[PDB]
């Protein structure tokens, strides 16, 4: 029920205005900011290159289609990337938290 | 029943000391620090920021309740980050690697 | 069946080889290098240090098989990492271009 679900953004203040979006409106109890990616992507049968940062957000899959809703909206591409990832199992007592925390 | 943990941590220090604390007492294989994160939290209904390092942690789940307990020690706060993401599936030398490394 | 797997390599040359290669063969329709990482692993009873980068990639369970073959061919080391994390779900518009882009 508990999932990290990733995110990719163009720049820091999309990266930072979505985490803290997810965060605020309890979508998210958690969110990390990786900087310094390159994504290299498939479009229109051509491989094209992106600088990027990764979002990894705590969530529930209760939260997701809400959280889904919210990115589409802050983000500024049409088709962002958000993929799931389910929790197998944690430290119970940040589980609850993060529960806790969401929405 | 391989896993992939999630663990972040405050400083290099605490994530070199975590790390190599679960390689030698062979509750994981392999740990991979990823440095410079940004990370954004609920905390008393206010959302809070800190910088922190991501550990990637490749280990099973019979070794998982250990692992837990070692990294709690070792972390400086009071309800550290633990989240198991199940490994579908690998390189099987690697995976068996995996196994045959953590206890 | 859509799945995020985890690859690391040694250098900057080898991450953008195989993301390449793996995006240009359809064997994913993404993949996410992330640069900076310190590796310590266990060797001969030895804990060991590495320095190296992390591909996060977007493929399918169809994939895997012949994504495997790929990257142990262009890998310069015998038994490199290759984990596969289930995703749970996503943008469904996002997983439909990561199957579209997929072989
Ligand atoms: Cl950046
Ligand atoms: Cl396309
Ligand atoms: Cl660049
Ligand atoms: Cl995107
Ligand atoms: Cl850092
Ligand atoms: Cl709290
Ligand atoms: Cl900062
Ligand atoms: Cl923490
Ligand atoms: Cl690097
Ligand atoms: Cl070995
Ligand atoms: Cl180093
Ligand atoms: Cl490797
Ligand atoms: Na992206
Ligand atoms: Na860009
Ligand atoms: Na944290
Ligand atoms: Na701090
Ligand atoms: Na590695
Ligand atoms: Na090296």
């Amino acid at each position: 029920m508990e999932e990290v679900v990733l995110i990719t953004v163009p720049s820091e203040e999309v990266a930072r205005t979505i985490a803290k979006a997810l965060v605020e409106e309890r979508l998210a109890a958690c969110v990390n900011i990786v900087p310094g990616l390159t994504s290299i992507y498939r479009w229109q049968g051509e491989v094209v290159e992106d600088q990027e940062l990764l979002l990894l957000v705590k969530t529930t899959t209760h939260a997701f289609p809400k959280l889904k809703e919210r990115v589409k909206a802050l983000h500024p591409y049409t088709v962002p990337e958000i993929v799931a990832l389910p929790i197998a199992e944690g430290n119970r007592e940040y589980l609850d938290w993060l529960r806790e925390n969401t929405g």
